[PDB]
């Protein structure tokens, strides 16, 4: 039986006797916070730990709060260099609740980490009998146990009675096939998100600029459009070094280049299918290699 | 045939079959892209509709898709006209191949002309579907089918100029609301902050220092808040700023008694209202009251 | 606390099993029949509607535990035939009760929460699954294994349930329960209505087999907008002119089969099913056939219920 | 510019901008509405494409939407041309307002003319989306957005004439299948039966008595069968009829080790293939073997 390390970032999500049949599980408490307080330090802590301990286990499961699991999933998808499977898992209902989803979520997550088929597929989020790539996976509902989906290109496979049927694999480069390497970073570049809406104030953007933020993600309207005020600030900020990425508050679909913004004229980067919090993850990492907008755009076209 | 007024806010989205279903008169109220939509367009639109209500049998409003869902909820809360008021746009240029503009406008005029459309609140008509202004949101960046009522579904479908209504909104709207923008020249200042991992409290701090009357939080999950943002909004609520917890999550309610103690902090949960929607209601509420319980009552009724 | 009856048609998706039940209602369980919902049939339907209608004044609301496979069929039948305006709520489990993270227990709690809520009255028969309150007419099973499978795929849910409280925001427009003229109280049998599938090169033999057996009605799971393959059309067009009511529905999972489509329904006396999928079309067709054989009346019924 | 051949199987769905992306030659193979699609059109199409393969750089097949998902998967299993072959249709009449056909065709020609589109099997391009011929199904009755890959999602999206491909299907297709129809005049006879409450066994018994080679069951839930239909189909299996359990449920798989002991009765489970798609593979499998276990392996692979 394979040896699987369980990395915990909060409390239990489940106690699950059926684990014995699949793997020799070992547990470690890495940090203990709710996922709404996730932060850079924990991301570095996690990636370094998976990367260093990679030869010591047959694979990792990370228990994590569902609220920002999509962010941590994508961060590890760009920075883990361990070829073995790294699977993330949460629960939408308390462990003590009726019909708690945790126990079977943790079981199915271990099934995935123990399956040789899951290697070289990137960081995975396993939820509601579904194997999801860390890039496209997002939380779509505030309460539904089925909440995690890949709303653009879909899941990688499904789990029925302990066996995964794999039928898709993502084209974007992940994990050991990416240039990012955080093993020697104690700090990620400062990147913030600003929302767009009718009559949107430019003060949130002006504040991140006056703080010297390395980059700013715009949660645009429609295909990455910006409210006039916010537009002007970010355009000024771009001309003085600040990287700005046009994402969208719209939950599915890409923010494309050659849309309604002349990104070349202003030095802006389009985020494609990466939603704002995910666009932030790539921009942070991108800023560890380059400040140049055309090169940041190439990166957003590749990862 | 019914008389329908079209009020254009753009932006052209040429359709001769209109004259088969209605007598059409057009007016240009303003001329902007909807990404620059703002409080004054909203006030002009509401007052134009209310003032001209009895001069016509229904309204169609052509409008950029980007903020259509915002304008629709506002009109739905402030229009005092019990004739149909139907919003419509296009996802493709009118000059584009297979432009949705023509048929979208045709179906919009059908809906405004259907007497079964009255008393349904302000409507959005896109991709052969009638959608209530409260739940309707733009779910995709480029798809013609982008507009969906992602929590409670559409009100009706249009086929060959016929609407089969099978649903009606339970929330009170239009003339059943206490908001009367008739004598207003500006709306309470309300901004939106995003939550995410490591989120800076600077964007919230800036709105506070500017004396904003309300802040809506695009929270994570069931309206949860990153620590920095939580600390600043909690202070803001104690020194008079109204704060509403919504969620960046595209579907589902931010519920009271969730993971946050709204009574303790003086917060209001938005329910199924997404952040830009919850901003609309919070503005109009801040014209009636500043007390968190009354605003919450409002967010429970409209 | 409200008195709520649980009527079982199969048995245990999870009262000692779910103790929290005690906090919301006074529950009592009756075992009406014991079959798997894939073998559901007319006799069970007649028994349930008769049972619920007779016992209506002896309780404050019914919950029916049911197999998921045909939950959506029984719900619409009860929706058309129950005259008890008290909450009638169906519930199932996509996961075995002995299984890890079984959905049964919380499904049953939420179903009782719905049956006990005074606001659930006058909504017709409900299906309560995955924290969602769905009307018996539009609800359908969308996925073969997901605990989230039950969705109202055309007009959406009626309300959602969070921490034992329901937020209703919608109510179905089609007449149901006591607003219908269907009365099964004295019926021992239902008109014979079968379903045939359309697909490329489809054989007309299934259709001919129902016609040769004197079937009262045939529902076609057509392609696209209730369209019919050549042979099936030829057969069902003649079936109609002979007195066989035929309803054009569609295999397509969402959307209406519309009148005034590619099919001249008036010419052949076809009826368009609207948003009713084939198995739901059959329900209404059967009931329609207890009142009329006339196509124009049947089309009206399909436009009203 | 690439040479692209458009093969028509029915009327027109509409385009001068084609000239800017490809050299377009058109052939009219048949002319039927796709609801009358049949084994013959399918054989004509496969042979057409396998024979003209070196005569062009890509194929576009204009086709009615009704049975588009069936022809798509048949060609996906039988075409040996590894050049792109893209199928396209329209949900709106070419003469109608906002007809989707023109742009549909434009994007189908873009997809075929893209070198990235090669070696992906047969593709269906509708509503700016590139879908694989196995998983694409028609999900709505009238919506232009109707075609979706309901189990695994699309392969790419089309924006301003460029495809962002981000997925490719696992199952072997085209030249990687053992199916060969170059010399076949007819295909094995497979019917489809529906499951529902109180379901009559008469449809299944008609197919048996005609000595059908195969029967696909549109089952309930996880491929389950009504008592009557079970009995008949268990009987037909023993006497040599290949039966496949599919499901009327529009999403998810019919799995082995479900509520049916498939080995005991000689039944085949169809996985994520819906009934009409199960028929495609069951027919083709029947050109290679009649044995229940061998037919199951084929359903696990293609
Ligand atoms: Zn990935
Ligand atoms: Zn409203
Ligand atoms: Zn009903
Ligand atoms: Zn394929």
């Amino acid at each position: 039986l394979p040896n699987i390390t369980i990395l915990a970032t909060g409390g239990t999500i489940a106690a699950v006797p059926q684990l014995k049949d699949i793997a020799n599980v070992k547990g470690e408490q890495v940090v203990n916070i709710g996922s709404q307080d996730m932060n850079d330090n924990v991301w570095l802590t996690l990636a370094k730990k998976i990367n260093t301990d990679c030869d010591k286990t047959d694979g990792f499961v990370i228990t994590h709060g569902t609220d920002t699991m999509e962010e941590t999933a994508y961060f590890l998808d760009l920075t883990v260099k361990c070829d073995k499977p790294v699977v993330m898992v949460g629960a939408m209902r308390p462990s003590t609740s009726m019909s708690a989803d945790g126990p079977f979520n943790l079981y199915n997550a271990v099934v995935t980490a123990a399956d040789k088929a899951s290697a070289n597929r990137g960081v995975l989020v396993v939820m509601n009998d579904t194997v999801l790539d860390g890039r496209d996976v997002t939380k779509t509902n505030t309460t539904d146990v089925a909440t995690f989906k890949s709303v653009n290109y879909g899941p990688l496979g499904y789990i029925h009675n302990g066996k995964i049927d794999y039928q898709r694999t993502p084209a974007r480069k992940h994990t050991s096939d990416t240039p990012f390497d955080v093993s020697k970073l104690n700090e990620l570049p400062k990147v913030g998100i600003v929302y767009n809406y009718a009559n949107a104030s430019d003060l949130p953007a002006k504040a991140l600029v006056d703080a010297g933020y390395d980059g700013i993600v715009s949660a645009g309207v429609g295909n990455g459009n910006l409210y006039k005020s916010v537009f002007d600030t970010l355009a000024t900020a771009a001309k003085t070094g600040t990287a700005v990425v046009r994402s969208s508050r719209v939950p599915t679909g890409a923010t494309t280049q050659d849309a309604e913004v002349d990104d070349a004229k202003y030095g802006f980067v389009a985020s494609g299918t990466l939603n704002p919090q995910k666009a932030r993850v790539l921009l942070q990492l991108a800023l560890t290699q380059t400040k140049d907008p055309q090169q940041i755009q190439q990166i957003f076209n590749q990862y």
